[PDB]
């Protein structure tokens, strides 16, 4: 129920139409290349070379898709999320992230496409 | 309803329990780090950078992750589908495969992982 | 998903532990048999050939399946709603309840079976 | 997937558009009003005080929605099945059929309105 694109470069991320509520099971597919800064390009898991030097999510690579559900911190996507469903306490809009350290989003380019929907519950 | 996991080095690919049938919607969403020889390893995308030699899925990058359904041609994955139904006349089994070329299976390592469902419909 | 029984005497029906989001898809069904004081018995649908002198749902027949959400006015069951949305902004538990006129629930008999859950969306 | 009626005076059934393939999770909800031959009309469920006289299906009353998955022996569907899967080795179509004595149709009246729809699994 939620299609569209998060570019790497936008350091305050993609607000969805998606509002995860308490009991909800979501799927999420992500596609894409993106990059951090160097000359090349990463898919939705991100560079596992690259060091953690300050990253708005430390569970995953830097050039990673990371969300947070409305005032939660960031939880990994990475390449999407089958039949999910969040911790307790966790509920509000789904923005998604690229994962990068804040203040270094200026060199960052490219996006990755994302599919959002509600499973059975 | 199928999880596990695909080889970068098994060229049979992993036969799953998942029998698509016509009017079938299904979920796939695939994650991990594999190598088709090279010391580095791609995501289920595989590498954008290398060319084709005689891939297995002329559709999709060399390392990317692609499925045969019974006995159909290769269809894209890489990092997943979701909500797809499938053209006329592809029925069975859904196979995982690692893109490679034919013959070249033995140098490559790590392997994906993979969870598919079927859908509402 | 809820799985539970309304009885024909409650007057103030059965709350529920699912509750209905805005953007929600949910599917009921409901079965047995009850009364609302004569000797006979209807199903879920009610008694199409008794007069309304003041039901709690004026849009369904004496003896019906009906709904709150939250605090909304009554909304008709009967036998189910298949993949059905909300038609207004409603948002709340789920409250299911036997149609008949307030006060007159003491010569009500029998029990509808009801299943709710939600669909993908 | 499906949705359409099911005319009580039809001794052979409404022929849906679902195969009931192996796994298969399925969801009916049936509603409206049917005569098996009296002035009267009743839900889904039949009448509970007819006796059986060689209905096509034993195990619900006259009047109730029956079907058949392929050539299987009747099921009984009633006001609906929720996220329901068959026993071993039944497949194929689904026909839907009002529960009479075969050679009786011809006095039966009304329909039920049906709809059909594969779960998640
Ligand atoms: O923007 C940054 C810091 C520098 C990233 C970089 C590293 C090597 C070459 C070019 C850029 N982090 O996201
Ligand atoms: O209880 C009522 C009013 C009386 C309904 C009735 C009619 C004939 C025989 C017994 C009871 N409304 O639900
Ligand atoms: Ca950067
Ligand atoms: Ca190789
Ligand atoms: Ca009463
Ligand atoms: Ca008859």
């Amino acid at each position: 129920a939620w299609k569209g694109e998060v570019l790497a470069n936008n350091e305050a991320g993609q607000v969805t139409s998606i509002i995860y509520n308490p009991g909800d099971v979501i799927t999420i597919v992500a596609a894409g290349w993106a990059s951090y800064g160097p000359t090349q390009k990463w898919g939705p898991q991100g560079d596992r070379e690259h060091p953690d030097q300050g990253l708005i999510c430390h569970d995953a690579f830097c050039g990673a898709l990371v969300m947070k559900i409305g005032n939660s911190g960031t939880i990994p996507v990475n390449t999407g999320l089958f039949r999910w469903v969040a911790p307790n306490n966790v509920q509000g809009a789904i923005t998604l992230i690229y994962n990068d350290v804040p203040g270094t989003y200026g060199n960052n380019s490219g996006s990755f496409s994302v599919n959002i929907g509600k499973d059975q519950s």
